[PDB]
């Protein structure tokens, strides 16, 4: 039993960023994604004819099950073409668990519909980049001893906005055993003393994109943990270095002086000569005005009148 | 002559915000690509030996200028290979202006440094949609007939934080004649009385995308104007409607209540059980620790000697 805390799981998010145990609706629920995960869990349940406590306690279990999003694959767990048609064929995110009357692993659905999903945001110190090592830190509520895991990338098409995690959407970029070590001090798995930690390299991406991880113990029985995390590298602003000349050493003078361990924690667009904000508040009515299927076409410039 | 008023020209955004006749160095200039372009024609002057004037002069025609990026193509302007060969091979976005000592048409190279190029932000309604339909307007200072354009969009593996733009990054989606007709009420084209406008079907992209046009004079000098707009499509927020599980309508009673034409221009993530304020600044910790080449990986757990 666990969860990916680096970078944090969809669900573990979910989970700890709470206001889902009351009022039962998950109206407290502030994240949209975690809400509306929520959300359609209890109103699936309501559908199908359940009574509020069935329906919110449906939705609750699958947030507070974060560290049990986990699939039985039984004795062959290394044939990927068993697990990638009958263990886990679909609802990747919520490692298939469809039935909210049948617990474990009772109904986790909510976890792969699609939206702004909110990602663990990593700046890039340069853009040109090719790969970003992350340590990435399993969190075992549970230790289970011998196991192995699988770490995959979307490809480069995927749209979180609006689609499904898919198998044929994923990429296979770490397979293999993770020994267990003593959690550091800064840890973000406070469920247990040890983690599951290892560097892997991220294939940059453009484009907000999701990690998938399964944790797949060695055993007869073959259950497996499957959970996905929604990441963004950052570009950092300004000249592209490698684009950019600089002067060459020099000394001035003259009667105009124009003429040549701890960080920090709209209107500065106004020069002189412009006025910004005034300018694009216009311009942010000409994007909506003159963009989508009802701009203003005709309606400003012509007059009709039935003969 | 003439720029692209909606979505605004690269170097039309660059001349509009000012901040660049003075100080003559460019250091008044706010917006960071529209600073380090001209910065790199300033710096390019002084490092080949000509004096502050001649290096502001050069940095401060590209910006003054932007009506009359241009190319002449000659008598044979419609043959594709000789514009992408001869005419605009390389420097796309500065229409081919290499030479600051030779004037028309100088030096407009800082026009193509990448970076964090500012865009046009059309907001998506749907995240869903395909294509989206923007009118375009083309604002010519000098009118010229006859005459037709050519509109490009970056590849979708086009980023703009690092590449340069190149005749093979890009895809034709429109060819024609557009008439000139007379500007609306709201037209961001304060140079003249009529404007060319079209509506063009945008691919929709995941990414900061680039659209180049062409703007070709029908005639034996073959003077053509070629810019670049730098343009994103913003994402609504919230669960994708198609997987929106709604609930059945419902009537329900009992003593405690929680059971059941303009518009407007972090602490609210908290819940009375997570404190997300807290915990996000530990993660953004967190992330700068264990990502990236510098990351925390033995020597907060381990200490050497020499023996």
């Amino acid at each position: 039993h666990g969860y990916i805390t680096f970078p944090i799981a969809r669900q573990r998010r979910c989970n700890v960023q709470g206001g889902f145990w009351w009022p039962p609706d998950g109206s407290g629920i502030p994240d949209p994604m975690c809400r509306a995960a929520y959300q359609n869990v209890y109103n699936k349940v309501l559908q199908q004819g359940g009574t509020i406590d069935q329906a919110a306690s449906a939705a609750q279990y699958m947030f507070q099950q974060d560290n049990e999003y986990a699939a039985l694959a039984g004795p062959n767990y290394l044939d990927q073409n068993h697990i990638r048609n009958n263990v886990v064929p679909n609802y990747l995110c919520a490692a298939h668990a469809t039935t909210w009357r049948i617990r474990p692993f009772g109904d986790k659905t909510g976890m792969d519909v699609s939206g702004s999903w909110t990602p663990t945001v990593i700046p890039l110190q340069d853009n040109t980049v090719s790969t970003v090592p992350i340590e990435f830190e399993f969190c075992p509520t549970a230790i289970h001893e011998p196991s192995f895991f699988e770490i995959y990338i979307t490809v480069p098409s995927f749209n979180v906005y609006t689609d499904q995690v898919t198998w044929q959407q994923l990429i296979n970029i770490f397979t293999g055993p993770i020994p267990l070590v003593q959690r550091r001090p800064d840890s973000q798995c406070n469920a247990n003393n040890l983690v599951y930690r290892t560097t892997v390299g991220i294939p940059v991406r453009q484009t907000q994109f999701v990690l998938y991880v399964r944790w797949q113990r060695n055993d007869p029985v073959g259950e497996g943990f499957y959970n996905c995390a929604d990441v963004i590298f950052a570009h950092r602003l300004g000249i592209n270095e490698e684009d950019k000349i600089r002067p060459p050493k020099m000394k001035c003078k003259g009667n105009d002086k124009d003429c040549y361990h701890y960080h920090k924690c709209e209107r500065q667009y106004n020069t002189k000569d412009f006025n910004y904000v005034e300018w694009n508040d216009d311009y942010s009515d000409y994007i909506e005005n003159h963009t989508g299927i009802n701009r203003d076409m005709c309606d400003s410039t012509t007059k009709c009148c039935y003969k």
